[PDB]
């Protein structure tokens, strides 16, 4: 009975995304609302099925059920608490911070990198969502990353220390020193082509956009794109960026950043709001060439308009702008759901459009399908 809930739990992360696994999800709880025990394994992948679709309301519903029941102690489960806490930041209702906070702090007070990186992100975010106006969360995010970065030295606690020393404005060390540890913190890692974990890869592109490695960057960025990077992580990179952005004080590969920098902070958009999508065409070549794509409210008809960012080969025809009348139609991808085929005429070939999101995707489709029709 518990080994048919964790193999369908199992099953289930494999089979569905979106909508389709809240669903199935939901059909696993009725069993799990009746288990004769309910044990911690159960929990923590009932809590890992929620996080791959960001649904940290659930979380926090489910382990306060469980706060409440008498015989299950939440206190021993550190782990379990550890969700409950980053589900709760991600939440953030009234009070919520301040409840992982208390969660986390005295669990902290030999202790993980993640337990300390997890109470510099929720004073991270509460700087981020203060519009950067929380200069003390600023500053409690710093002095959590850096006991990390000197506890044990990683990327993750390295980037984010000095992310908010650049925030706190950092000519400056301990900048340039977490800079030097930095440095041989990719040295141990070694060249990006062998990093094939989404972590290992997000890490390398933030340490990459910190030291401003540019071709890295676009080079990480592209993996982070192949390897379907968990919305929950790419999350936590894009705000990173976002502070740095914000405030790090042309070089040729500048607009390649750009776009990067672009798709990547979209692909974290649950609300589609866009003039203009950053996309990946597909390339024969089995390249993909970043691009953008819009559709335009032109007079007498409307028309789809896409064009190469930067092409490595600058002859032939990166350009292109399709009448209304012109597009034969689309489909997405039975294979891959961020990638819609784009049907038009006098074009032997066809555009497999590759988007940052299922969502982005989906509503190039829709748009499409309503300017033909």
């Amino acid at each position: 009975f518990r080994e048919s809930i964790l193999n369908d739990i199992r099953k289930a992360r494999n089979l569905y995304t979106g909508k389709e696994l809240a669903a199935e999800l939901a059909r696993i709880r009725q069993r799990v609302d009746n288990i004769e025990v309910l044990t911690a394994d159960i929990v923590i992948n009932l809590l890992l099925s929620y996080r791959d679709i960001q649904d940290y309301d659930s979380i926090v519903k489910l382990v306060e059920t469980l706060e409440k029941l008498p015989t299950f102690d939440l206190a021993s489960h550190h782990h379990v608490k550890f969700h409950y806490a980053f589900a709760l930041n991600r939440r953030n209702l009234p009070g919520d911070r301040a409840k992982a906070l208390d969660i986390m702090i005295p669990m902290v007070q030999q202790v993980a990198s993640d337990m300390y990186c997890l109470v510099g992100r929720i004073y991270k975010d509460m700087f981020l969502d203060s519009n950067f106006t929380d200069t003390e969360s600023r500053d409690h995010g710093a002095s959590w990353f850096k006991k990390a970065f000197e506890s044990e030295p990683t990327l993750q606690s390295g980037i984010n220390y000095a992310v908010l020393l650049l925030a706190a404005g950092h000519s400056s060390f301990e900048l340039r020193k977490v800079g030097v540890k930095l440095s041989s913190l990719l040295g141990k890692k070694g060249n990006l082509e062998k990093l094939q974990s989404y972590w290992e890869v997000g890490f390398f592109l933030g340490a990459s956009v910190l030291a401003n490695d540019h071709m890295r960057v676009i080079q990480a960025s592209e993996k982070l794109f192949k390897l379907k990077t968990p919305a929950w992580y790419l999350k936590s990179i894009v705000e990173t960026i976002l502070i740095y952005k914000h405030f790090v004080k042309p070089v040729a590969k500048q607009e390649l950043v750009d776009f990067w920098m672009d798709f990547l902070v979209e692909a974290t958009k649950t609300d589609v709001t866009v003039v203009r999508f950053p996309v990946l065409i597909l390339e024969p070549t089995k390249i993909y060439q970043p691009s953008y794509l819009s559709i335009n409210n032109e007079v007498e008809e409307k028309t789809i308009s896409i064009w190469h960012v930067l092409p490595d080969d600058k002859k032939g025809i990166h350009e292109w702008n399709f009448s209304a009348s012109s597009v034969r139609g689309v489909s997405i991808s039975k294979f891959e759901e961020r990638c819609c085929f784009l049907y038009v005429l006098h074009n032997s070939d066809d555009f497999q459009i590759y988007f940052c999101t299922e969502l982005h995707c989906k509503k190039f489709f829709e748009m499409v399908n309503t300017i033909t029709e």
